């Protein structure tokens, strides 16, 4: 009785308090009126907390201004869940309020008046919440437990199984609401693109999906590339093709991934779930918030050279130095603006990392939110095993994740694609 695609027929809601930051930018009212997601980032962001990261306005507001804004046609507000205990276990730059052993709370305390609020709204019939679930979660239960590159943090996740359980009963609480929409995230195919990583990320994801009384039918489909960079389509590279006596795949970038960008990515995701057991109607979202790498030094076309790291690294529009190179990326773009159903088993590229909102601090600065500095947001970080042992590639002088980064904005507004 839920719509097929949420994203379809709907007007998209304007957060007012990400609005006002991007028109105070030079130019920013080019692209002020976007729709961007709405982040609860910590208990304090349901009521309303007049946080650095969530301004004065909490749910409640959210939801009566996106009331507002649709008079009384469809329209279409994403709700960030972003609020696990021990949160962001493979790195700290958003680490939370939540502890490893406080699922409890992360229930009764975090998603039980998130609900509440919701419920509140459910009679209110075209009015449409599409909940994104907990980024930057399952797939680390993955890829960030087995020791060599891991954490004990992750393991330990694994193990008390807080991730699952606590995925598992927002999909429940929230699925359950009639007008809510839940997608998973499913990182993206810098992440999870291999064939050690894709199969046992279905497997999590559909574990997660049967945890605390859910079953697959409270998910309407799934989001790749949040809070990422990776291409939607690299138009000028074929995972599977060579040069010129080499494997793109042998390349520095490629390295043995099985995709080279999202869309192809979500495809064969989407199919792999369905096989899995998650329903056939599922569509995918992909975050196109800051994956436009556009402007002066974006490739026309295909590489003349026959080198194979060197066509690779002329003709790819994903300009960073590794894939595993997540916060703040120098040179990025704004992409594609929301779009509904662009692409077989999408239901819209979305802009769910709000443009212009730091991933992270590129130095220690002191805060209440849980959050240390993470050395993958210092320009000056020679890496580690997780991104080739490679510069960050992080933008210098990055305030707090989700706090304004004004150099930030202004860059990936210049680099836009398509341009504005
Ligand atoms: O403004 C709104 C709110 O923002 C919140 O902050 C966001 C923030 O914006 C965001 O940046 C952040 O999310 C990031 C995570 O913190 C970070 O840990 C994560 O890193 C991933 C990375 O995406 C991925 O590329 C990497 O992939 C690894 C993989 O693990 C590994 O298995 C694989 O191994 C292969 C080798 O590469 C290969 O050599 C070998 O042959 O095969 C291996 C396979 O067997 O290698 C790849 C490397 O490419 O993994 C890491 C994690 O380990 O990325 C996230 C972004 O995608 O945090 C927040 C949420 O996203 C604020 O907190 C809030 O206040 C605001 O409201
Ligand atoms: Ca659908
Ligand atoms: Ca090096």
């Amino acid at each position: 009785e839920k719509v097929d695609n949420p994203f379809e027929g709907a007007k998209l809601y304007v957060n007012p308090v990400w609005s006002a930051k991007a028109a105070a930018e030079p130019g920013g009212s080019a692209v002020a009126n976007e729709s961007t997601a709405v982040w609860l980032d910590r208990i304090g962001a349901i009521e309303g907390n007049d946080s650095p990261t969530t301004g004065s306005m909490g749910l409640r507001d959210h939801l009566e201004e996106a009331v507002r804004q649709s008079g009384g046609d469809p329209l279409t507000i994403q709700v960030v869940i972003y609020n696990l205990p021990g949160r962001d276990c493979a790195a700290l730059a958003s680490n939370g309020e939540l502890g490893p052993d406080e699922l409890d709370r992360y229930k009764s305390e975090y998603i039980d008046p998130i609900a509440d609020i919701m419920w509140d709204f459910a009679d209110y019939e075209n009015l449409r919440i599409v909940a994104i679930i907990e980024i930057d979660s399952l797939p680390n239960l993955v890829t960030n437990v087995g020791g060599n590159g891991g954490t004990e943090l992750c393991a330990y996740m694994k193990q008390n199984g807080g991730y699952v359980n606590g995925v598992g009963y927002a999909l429940r609480k929230l699925g359950e609401i009639p007008n809510v929409y839940n997608y998973i995230d499913a990182a993206h195919h810098g992440w999870i693109g291999w064939d050690s990583n894709f199969g046992p990320s279905v497997d999590i994801f559909y574990e997660a999906a049967n945890a605390s009384g859910s079953t697959v039918d409270y998910v309407h489909g799934f989001i790749s590339n949040t809070a990422n960079y990776s291409a939607t389509v690299e138009p000028y590279l074929d995972v599977n093709g060579t040069v010129n006596g080499q494997l793109i795949r042998q390349s520095k970038w490629v390295d043995w991934n099985q995709y080279v960008d999202e869309l192809s990515f979500v495809q064969d995701l989407r199919q792999a779930l369905i096989a899995k057991g998650f329903r056939s109607d599922i569509g995918m979202l992909i975050d196109t918030s800051r994956n436009g790498w556009g402007g002066p030094n974006r490739p026309t076309g295909p590489s003349s050279s026959t080198d194979l790291n060197t066509y690779v690294d002329e003709s790819r529009i994903d300009r960073r130095i590794h894939p595993g190179n997540w916060c703040n990326q120098a040179g990025a773009g704004l992409g594609e603006r929301p779009t509904v159903n662009p692409a077989p088993g999408v239901d819209a590229y979305v802009w769910v990392k709000p443009p212009g909102e730091s991933d992270g601090a590129s130095e220690e600065i002191p805060n209440d939110e849980g959050k240390g500095f993470d050395r993958m947001c210092d320009p000056t970080y020679q890496g580690n095993a997780r991104n080739g042992n490679n510069p960050s590639g992080a933008l210098p002088n990055a305030p707090i994740s989700g706090h304004w980064f004004s150099a930030q904005f202004r860059e990936l507004l210049a680099n836009a694609y398509p341009p504005l």
